[PDB]
């Protein structure tokens, strides 16, 4: 069954740092609240080691992240102390899929896919994802990590643009002048990590429909084109309808659906989140997508957890998009998967 | 000469916050740099006591706040303090003005346009707007608030919704998703002041000339229907080009002209900054503006200050748009400048 990353002192550890708010509580609280936690493997964290932060970052990197943490902004204080966490989580969850103990793990508050080895970027301090990868490379020589979160998953990709043994896989919306800025469908790589670098521009206002069509295609093309072993899925939800980039209009069954098609494929999993800055809605995501993962339905009356009264004013699961315009032209879409298409003809 | 509310203490207090990025600071830094300083009157505010602040909002609010401002995130120390400290720039800004001590007031650390009398909204906690507003009608009589950044002044219409004294004009991104949400050309203001609620809801990509130009269109219509006798000028550079919001599509110089619009009545201005999240890209837009104020023309150079590093790569002080579309159907444009053409008939 799944496996849970969760403790206590996790969740209250990712609701510290002088600009964090207490998102790792409500998602916890609404899958506790729905029971779902009852139906998983829970496994408590490690915090990663610099040992270990160090196999994707750099030594002075670290050193000087660390050195910093504890002095705030002379980057606040705990950004080390909460990142070694983090990073711990996600790699206890691969560690739990090498250890054929689940095909699934799953670690919500992980997703930081703007960190470089040797930068922070998109307050990312540290790249768990990579971590995470790279631990998997122990059993598993091909990797995909798919990002279905608003922004680029740069952080990522750039780490391995240079190697075919970790394929990734980006939708997010690509606009000039839209963080970070890079991701545009040319962007497929360097030297042997060439056309092992997918990335989706999608625009404003896509849905539910058009979204899914998209990444069914896209993976559809890589799975049998890169043949992989094991999946790392980010699933940031800054894309549902609701959040403050009020970008894309999706709702979590979109993204559940584009979850099952991953999940289908029977490899390992590790689950992360990302984004989401609508709290209340980040939770109702995440915990569908939980659900997803265990093959239930979910009651649509939010239950009386300590953070109710936020699932105003309806009080229920479902999210409905906003009656906001889709930017995306149904023929681009076409150029953009052909594009790819292409580029996955260079993928062996 | 125009007014600059400045104090160490001031810039300190506006620079920390626990999740309050440095902006104040860069801002300073830059119209000192320029050498703007030297032609205005530096004035040092005085921090607004709980009767100031209880001239709008709710003594248990104000107490809350206060509460909570002592203990932390248990919001994080301070607020109080920040607030009555910001409130008490914009207060000082006005007297000046009330005692024709200038024309102009300046505190680009002001504008938290979305506080209620007794609730905190959109990061602000206390309405230093409004505050200055009510400070401008010992002697003056009609006020005029004009909101130039990407949200709803909404904090500052609701506050004045019933009465003829004040009329408030908000251009702003109206779109379902969009923060704070209010603000559709149908919301004129309740019962007495039916029609002295202006609105003038916009969508993303508009640049410099087509934003101008509905500007000037109601602020004439407003200025000649309304007669005012002082102004409150909010001008959030958030819908400058690059800002994390990539909503608008603006450059200073822009903004720079509805500002010499207003300018050119000879009335008493308090000008407020506001939202901005590229700071270095804020402090350029306001040390523009400040010379504006001054009427002088800058280097396009960055001169070479506390913050220069942080200008590049190209250290200049203009802005270039971004290559992404408007959407403001030209033909629904006007239906609105007509509806407030139409509605500021029945004013007085
Ligand atoms: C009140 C307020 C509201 C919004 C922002 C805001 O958008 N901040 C802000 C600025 C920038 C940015 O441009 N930088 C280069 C860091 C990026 C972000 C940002 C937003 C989302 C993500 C993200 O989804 N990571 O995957 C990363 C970074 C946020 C700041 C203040
Ligand atoms: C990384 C990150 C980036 C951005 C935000 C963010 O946009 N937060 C965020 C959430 C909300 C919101 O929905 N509320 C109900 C408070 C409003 C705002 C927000 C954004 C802009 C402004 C503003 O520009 N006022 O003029 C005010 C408030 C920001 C949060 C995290
Ligand atoms: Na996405
Ligand atoms: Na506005
Ligand atoms: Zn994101
Ligand atoms: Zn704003």
């Amino acid at each position: 069954v799944p496996v849970y990353i969760y403790s206590p002192e996790y969740v209250s550890m990712c609701d510290s740092l002088a600009k964090i708010p207490k998102r790792a509580s409500m998602v916890h609280s609404l899958i506790e609240a729905y029971a779902l936690h009852k139906q998983m493997r829970i496994v408590k964290p490690k915090v990663a080691s610099m040992e270990e932060m160090a196999t994707f970052h750099t030594d002075a990197y670290l050193q000087h992240l660390q050195k910093v943490s504890q002095e705030g902004d002379d980057a606040t204080e705990g950004i080390f102390d909460y990142a070694a966490a983090i990073g711990g989580a996600t790699i206890t969850a691969a560690q739990c899929l090498i250890d054929g103990m689940c095909k699934v793990a799953i670690n919500w508050s992980g997703g930081w896919h703007h960190a470089k080895k040797d930068e922070a970027s998109g307050f990312c301090y540290l790249n768990d994802a990579v971590l995470g990868i790279l631990r998997l490379r122990r059993k598993f020589e091909r990797i995909l990590y798919v990002d279905l979160d608003l922004h680029h998953g740069d952080g990522v990709e750039d780490a391995f643009s240079f190697t075919s043994k970790v394929m990734t896989v980006s939708l997010h919306k690509f606009s000039p002048g839209f963080f970070p800025g890079t991701g545009d469908v040319s962007d497929v790589g360097l030297g042997k990590g060439r056309y092992y670098s997918v990335n989706v521009p999608i625009q404003d206002g896509i849905q539910d429909e058009k979204y899914y069509q998209i990444c069914e295609s896209v993976l559809k093309e890589v799975y049998q084109a890169f043949n992989p072993k094991a999946v790392v899925l980010q699933l940031g939800a800054d894309t549902i309808a609701g959040d403050p980039m009020c970008s894309f209009n999706m709702t979590p069954v979109g993204i559940g659906k584009c979850l099952k098609y991953i999940l289908q494929w029977q490899l390992a999993t590790l689950i992360l989140g990302g984004g989401g800055y609508n709290l209340a809605n980040t939770a109702r995501c995440w915990t569908y997508l939980t659900g997803v993962i265990l093959g239930k339905t979910l009651s649509s009356e939010i239950p009386d957890h300590e953070f109710f009264t936020a699932y105003g004013p309806d009080y229920v699961l479902e999210i409905t998009p906003s009656c906001r315009p889709d930017r995306n032209e149904p023929h681009r879409i076409q150029q953009i998967l052909n594009y790819i298409k292409g580029n996955l003809k260079h993928v062996v």
